[PDB]
């Protein structure tokens, strides 16, 4: 009957909500990480140049959540990619795998019917909270 | 190697298992809960006037299995609301926000191919057992 | 401040990789696995027959982490099932039961507009490291 660290996690250097939600919340030491879609954290406005240029954004956006909270990409267990379009996977991976310098997270990728704002790719993820321990 | 709590959460205000699965599962602290659609507890049909309609009532739902866990909705860590139309996203946000009182979950919000029964919404949560600290 | 163990789950009795991810990562107690897909583990190919075929190999995948894992499927507290059809939510129930003798995961199912490689069913998996406390 401890009573668990629960925060909520928010920086101006990702992107403003525009619906009920926050960016992340920590909750002990596992980050749940909203899902990001490729929007400019000045504007709220999608990034032009379609989906890898939006995948790179969104990523972007992830990094500056988890330096909000103390972590980097390497804290990151588990991430979910979803797109607009099935084929865009490969250009899609390309981009993703340059953000993970180490053994890769746990991931889903799938084609869902529509995302908010017409996005092409969406990407959450969870983290935990480090120091973590290597193999 | 201690042996953590599972829990099977099950109560009647909550509709009945419609196939393999229960309504939550709490791990420790943490508690899964099973994607909610617009069903009516004790008929188990999905209740009539659309979108907005059903997503009161799957959220009155999670209410109730939240409730059965000892919790209510300032334990919820994460959700997930998935629509049958991307267009409802402004009317499910209004329903929705009206079920936080504080600080907003984590969210991903987005529309898949098809629901169960047909369904126009479906709302998924992660929780945390209290006590959990304030900021 | 503790470090928690965090491991990559890899065996050669499920799946090889096809994009930037590992089959499962354990963080502290909780194995977040990768969706599967009906894939055959050692040629990578999806097997024939349909989703009732794809669901089964799916299971087959995920029983073979959670082996790698030290676990097995008593150990799932989370699991979704994502359908390229809607009405195929009968046929994969029958398979889904049969992995599981005890009390069920917490699930969601729902249909997506597509998986990779043209999969007609994909499985993703939460569990929780053994020992588990029984009712």
């Amino acid at each position: 009957m401890s009573s668990l660290v629960r925060r909520i996690i928010s920086t101006a250097k990702a992107p403003a909500a525009i619906g009920p939600y926050s960016q992340a919340v920590l909750v002990d030491r596992t980050i749940y990480i909203s899902g990001q879609l490729g929007m400019d954290p000045a504007s709220g406005q999608l990034v032009p140049g379609g989906v890898v240029e939006e995948a790179k954004q969104a990523l972007t956006n992830i990094g500056e959540i988890l330096k909000a909270a103390g972590c980097d990409f390497t804290n990151v267990v588990k991430a979910t990619v979803l797109l607009a379009d099935i084929n865009d996977f490969s250009a899609v991976n390309d981009v993703y795998k340059q953000y993970f310098q180490s053994s890769f997270p746990a991931r889903d990728a799938y084609q869902v019917a529509a995302l908010p704002k017409g996005g092409r790719v969406e990407i959450e993820a969870i983290a935990v909270q480090g120091p973590l321990t290597t193999a």
